[PDB]
């Protein structure tokens, strides 16, 4: 998160911090996720892609931090990693950016509800918020374009939603703008998503509902000018999401 204000996972306690297992005791950050119920992680299949086995990976529920433990946080093995078959990318714009994760700790267990660990609403199909509309994001990414470093502490920012004829136009991102993709951005370009916030929230308020409305996806750059975030339009995929959640 480029911009924003540091956060605790009790401001977002449906984000899931997944993280990748290596030949060598390098456990490493991979993506941002959102529980959306008790044994579901929704995140973005290009996190997955590169290395598309369950058993490369570890979802943390409860988790503020990057590189240490929260108190109360859940730690769980991935029991199934179902990808987008139609996922797609180019240089930039990755279609259909969508991943479920199906998790389950050494225990056997799915996640337990607490005040660090909750669900997240899913958006009523193609029931999307105005242009304008103010909505947050959340995750571990750089707050640089030129840092090297994630941060160690949880971040948000607020973001406004563009319309797909604003997004389409040539200056921003033409023909790699879809209507299954959601762009969002600050007035003044000063706050975004960056590198390593992909696979989490995007959450809007919809008629009183936290809602997930987006899962972070891609971008040119981080808080660019006429550069966008861009997010998958999770209401467009509930089929897709009901189907793989059984």
């Amino acid at each position: 998160i480029i911009g924003g204000e540091f956060t605790t996972i009790e401001n977002q306690p449906w984000f899931a911090a997944i993280y990748r297992r290596h030949r060598r005791g390098s456990v490493t950050y991979v993506c941002g996720g959102s529980l959306i119920s008790p044994c579901w992680v929704i995140s973005a299949t290009h996190c997955f892609i590169d290395y598309p086995k369950k058993e490369d990976y570890i979802v943390y529920l409860g988790r503020s931090r990057l590189n240490s433990n929260t108190q109360g946080e859940m730690k769980f093995e991935v029991e199934n990693l179902i990808l987008h078959k139609d996922y797609s990318a180019d240089t930039l714009a990755h279609h259909n950016d969508i991943a479920l994760l199906k998790i389950r700790s050494k225990e056997g267990r799915c996640a337990q509800p607490s005040r660090t660990i909750q669900t997240i609403a899913l958006p009523s199909m193609y029931n999307d918020p105005q242009f304008g509309t103010s909505c947050e994001i959340t995750g571990f990414g750089k707050e640089q374009s030129t840092d090297y470093l994630y941060p160690e502490q949880l971040k948000m920012t607020v973001v406004k939603l563009i319309s797909h004829r604003e997004c389409q136009q040539p200056h921003y991102y033409g023909s790699e703008v879809t209507t299954k993709m959601l762009c969002a951005a600050d007035p003044q370009w000063k706050t975004d998503s960056c590198q390593g916030d992909a696979g989490g929230p995007l959450v809007c308020s919809l008629q009183g509902r936290m809602t997930l409305t987006g899962i972070v996806s891609w971008g040119l750059g981080c808080a660019l000018k006429d550069k966008p975030g861009v997010y998958t339009r999770v209401s467009h995929f509930l089929p897709w999401i009901r189907s793989h959640t059984k």
